[PDB]
């Protein structure tokens, strides 16, 4: 009994309501951005996040994602900045989080992100030290903080536990805070808590994100390496797969 | 009887008038956003503003920005992109603009902007071509949309009317409207109309800011060339110079 | 097939959504308020609005009602004016129709509303005047305007076409617009249009709202006769019976 | 040197500027209500509360009152309530303290009101027992709560401290909280705190409210009595003169 999908009328009701929700929080979100693309399961066992629903505040990994912007950033670039071009960019989106849910531990190697939660609270759960690229020197500059350790009782969604192993520092975030920076290469995952009676909504304003998922798959490349460039590493590789499609029946 | 500065009440009560406005649209304003650099004036001559104030409706360069970003983005960056970072990096700010006041026109050398409006409307006057950059190759991708002509009777500022004839193309943006991008080399200015019964409040999403600011003047360069680094460039004389600095009596 | 109650988890996805939204925009919503009489119903062949759910754009007449205040408004009154309280009261609610979705047809002898959209638009259909009480003088001040003749193609619930024959005024209500004032004795009813891409979210200032619901059936009274009293007329017999309580399986 | 009325300048920039925050928390502000009348300087030696300004934290008593509606609820009623009607009707209205800033003390003999904080926190004070009327029995329901002493430290207006004597019971509403109520007969004032980074903003829903002001001078009277009736009391003298108009020079 295991879902595998998620039918239609679920998946619009999860994401037009979504939508609803951003604008009333003033998210600019536009008729193109409320697509099949926008709600996310991360990986075929995580569909069963629907057997009982966004509200029944169980730990899955799923979220929904609508980006304004997604801008390389590339125009009026000196011709030597070609191959660094990557690392820039502007993405803005909105994410939305249920109760108990999390985006799944993840590490980009050229996207730095930055979260400005708009309602609710976000607890992140990320590795303050970057991941060593071989063969090549990084620039340094802010790091990341240490953090704080883990609060008790922090369900995990079930075999996707070991995932979140190496994001030993913690973070809960509100609205009205700082903002908060992701360093690239840092592992990262975050989840909206389960008492909460209103879901995770989270502002991203980070550099150019490299998918080429459902809804960004046919566009033109700014720069050539960028076709097909892939930016997204998840620890489970269950949730790899099913990021860039939602399996809807 | 030309005004030189403006009193520190004036000063208060519009920067904190703007960051109250600023939270009520959900921006989250910490306090130490909330400083003498959040308001600006461009020139000595546009301190005349607060003879009328704020609401006069009046043609003068002034605004104000709370920046809530400035992040260099250099952490995890291979070392070859070292002279490139400067083009990169993420600068999250709200900006006010009372009614019939501007942004003056400028343009980046390295920035690129996108804008978002929050409340009233905002009008921007542009270049759709770049500036040409002596003895160098820019990458090309989306360049510029050529926008409409100016709409009919746009008061400017007295002695400043001239610094607005190479931005000939214009675009009205409202709340809602997909994000829009503003390359960097390009020309760019706008206002908020004067008859608005609300100052246009707009949320900008852009690469780093370079600006040896006020507010920043003492911190620490993530690269050596950064120190100093300057990315304004005004097409008014009169505007670079109080930019960087308000005149509170 | 014809459904005869709505699911726990169709009714909390419902309703905690919705709350969510609320509280996006500002309503202040407490615990109790997001209770099993929150979501209702009206009326036994309603509940098929669930068999595609509340985004299907079907005309069913289902909504959600938050309220926040029933104040009798009872102290301090002089004795005399004991028997015409009832007319007086303060309630405030957040009433949320989903696209297609109506509060049908009905009217209070009592009960004067005013509308205040928050989100979306209202579509108010009414008969400009009011019922005649039989054997009893009213007072007369301001009277309902006529309004317009209702726009083409409004799509009424099967089976409850009729009871909307007598409310031939209509008005469309946006948010910004002055108070509507609908007065006691009126038929009225309103709906969502079925192509808003948000659900309508109106807030509601009445005179004391005497409903003895689920939510209010055990309370104390501030008047004897006020005891029981029911100030709810619905055109449709189907509708009155099913608007005190809401079947959740 | 005490002022003695406000300037046009102050007036404007006050007043449209809190009608722009009004709009930015979605209250339903009209161009007519955004008039000489929303600005309230409650006696002549409150006018000083402009020598330092809205944002000098200083106690002053002064506010800004955005009517949305005043709503006699007379048409449907029956003749007999017409003595009694007084008592009923809808007032909406959204009020804004500055820091520091007071309502002043006063009752009413027939509005009951009810608060919503919508922006900062709203310190009440107030008297738990109703005001005697002689010769006149009343009706009771539940009375006023008895709260909470005084906080330490609260600065008075100069030459108005007196007048909050009675005003012993004392809570602190914020944004969220269950609607408070006020019943008529009570005396009653607030203010936003001194040290508040924004101005109090407070949703008022209230019966009707009787008040020959300015921008009410020559409206029609839905009961006769209604005519010039007045249904403010202010505990200090100087108050309930200034009320009904501010002196713009
Ligand atoms: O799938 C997650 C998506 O790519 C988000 O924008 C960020 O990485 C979350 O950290
Ligand atoms: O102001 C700094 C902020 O609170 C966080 O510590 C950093 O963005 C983490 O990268
Ligand atoms: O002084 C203007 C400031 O630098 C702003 O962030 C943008 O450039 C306006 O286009
Ligand atoms: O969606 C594109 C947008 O409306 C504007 O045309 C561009 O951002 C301009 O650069
Ligand atoms: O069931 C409808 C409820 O009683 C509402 O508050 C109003 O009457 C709708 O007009
Ligand atoms: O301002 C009046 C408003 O637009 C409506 O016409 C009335 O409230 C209807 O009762
Ligand atoms: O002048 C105060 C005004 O009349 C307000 O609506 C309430 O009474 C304040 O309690
Ligand atoms: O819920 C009751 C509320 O908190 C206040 O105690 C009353 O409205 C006071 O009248
Ligand atoms: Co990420
Ligand atoms: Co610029
Ligand atoms: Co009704
Ligand atoms: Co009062």
């Amino acid at each position: 009994s295991a879902r595998t999908s998620i039918t239609r009328r679920e998946y619009d009701e999860w994401v037009r309501e979504a939508a609803a929700l951003g604008k009333a929080l003033r998210y600019p979100i536009t008729e193109k951005m409320v697509n099949d693309s926008a709600g996310i399961v991360f990986g075929a066992d995580q569909y069963d996040a629907f057997k009982n629903g966004m509200w029944s505040g169980e730990p899955y990994e799923a979220m929904i994602i609508f980006e304004s912007l997604n801008e390389p950033a590339v125009d009026g670039l000196p011709t030597g900045a070609a191959p660094y071009a990557e690392y820039s960019g502007l993405c803005d989106k909105l994410m939305i989080v249920h109760p108990g849910k999390f985006c799944p531990p993840h590490h980009h190697g050229r996207k730095t992100e930055s979260y400005e939660v708009v309602l609710g609270e976000m607890e992140v759960f990320y590795s303050p030290t970057p991941s060593a690229e071989s063969g090549v020197e990084l620039l340094n500059f802010s790091g990341m903080p240490v953090g704080s350790p883990w609060p008790e009782g922090v369900a995990l969604p079930k075999g996707r536990e070991s995932s979140y192993e190496k994001l030993t520092s913690y973070v809960r975030l509100r609205a009205g805070d700082p903002k908060f920076v992701m360093h690239r290469k840092h592992l990262h995952a975050f989840r909206c808590p389960p008492d909460s009676d209103v879901p995770l909504v989270v502002r991203e304003v980070s550099t150019y994100s490299h998918e080429p998922t459902e809804a960004a798959a046919g566009n033109h490349a700014p720069i050539p390496s960028w076709l097909g460039m892939h930016d997204n590493d998840f620890v489970s590789d269950a949730a790899n797969t099913g990021r860039l499609q939602t399996a809807i029946s």
